[PDB]
RNA sequence: GGCUUAUCAAGAGAGGUGGAGGGACUGGCCCGAUGAAACCCGGCAACCACUAGUCUAGCGUCAGCUUCGGCUGACGCUAGGCUAGUGGUGCCAAUUCCUGCAGCGGAAACGUUGAAAGAUGAGCCA
C-alpha cells in the first residue's frame, strides 16, 4: 500500500538508512519493494522479521520512491512513528 | 574580491563517513535513496617553489689524442630540458556535459572555427 507511505508522518528512505533505523527500534513498520535487488531487500526483511517488526511489500521500487517524495525510486522505506 | 596571463577534445577507487539534491547562469538534457553535496582516504595530473638525480651546451682546471686545425673524458660552475620526491594548489560522470553571438563540412545523424560566459594556476592590486 503506497498510501500507508504517502500518508505516514515521518519515514526513512533507502536500505542503508533503514537498516540503521531498525537498529534503534524507532521503526513502526517497514515497506519493501519486490522488484528491487533481493540481496538488498532480504537484508531488511531479516532485520525486520527477526525484530518482530511488521513488513509490507509493494510491487515497484519506482512507485515507492514516488510515494516518499523522492524522484528516483527506493528499495525500502522505514516508517518512523 | 579584481586585473594580466597560461590551459581546458586525455587521466584518475562498484571506495569510508554522510544524508537530498548536483551538473555556474541560461533553455535543455543528464546524475541521485541500488545513496546527491560536504568531509576523509585513495588516485590523476604536472600549473608555482624547493630538493636532489639525469641529459645538453658554454666555460675552466687538470688528461690523453691530434689526419695536429681540433676532438674525447673526468671534474666544477653557469644555463636549460627531463624525470622523481617534498610543499602549494587543482582535479577524479558526461568535450568547460550541450545551447547561449557568428560561421564551417555533410544528405541527415553527426563533426567542427572563433568568440561569450566559466573554471584552475601563477604574478600583481586589494
Ligand atoms: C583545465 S585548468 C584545471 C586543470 C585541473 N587542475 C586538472 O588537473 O585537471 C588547466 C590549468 O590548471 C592549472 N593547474 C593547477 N594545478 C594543476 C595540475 N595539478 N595539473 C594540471 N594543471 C593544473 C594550470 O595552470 C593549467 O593550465
Ligand atoms: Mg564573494
Ligand atoms: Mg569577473
Ligand atoms: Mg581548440
Ligand atoms: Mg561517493
Ligand atoms: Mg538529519
Ligand atoms: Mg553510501
Ligand atoms: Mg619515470
Ligand atoms: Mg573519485
Ligand atoms: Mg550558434
Ligand atoms: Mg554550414
Ligand atoms: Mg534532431
Ligand atoms: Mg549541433
Ligand atoms: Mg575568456
Amino acid at each position: 500500500s503506497y498510501d500507508k507511505v504517502s500518508q505516514a508522518k515521518s519515514i526513512i528512505i533507502g536500505t542503508k538508512q533503514t537498516v540503521k533505523a531498525l537498529k534503534r527500534g524507532s521503526v513502526k513498520e517497514v515497506v519493501v519493494a519486490k522488484d528491487a535487488d533481493p540481496i538488498l531487500t532480504s537484508s531488511v526483511v531479516s532485520l525486520a522479521e527477526d525484530q518482530g517488526i511488521s513488513v509490507s511489500m509493494v510491487e515497484s521500487m519506482k512507485k515507492l520512491g514516488k510515494a516518499c517524495g523522492i524522484e528516483v525510486g527506493a528499495a525500502a522505506v522505514a516508517i518512523i512513528l
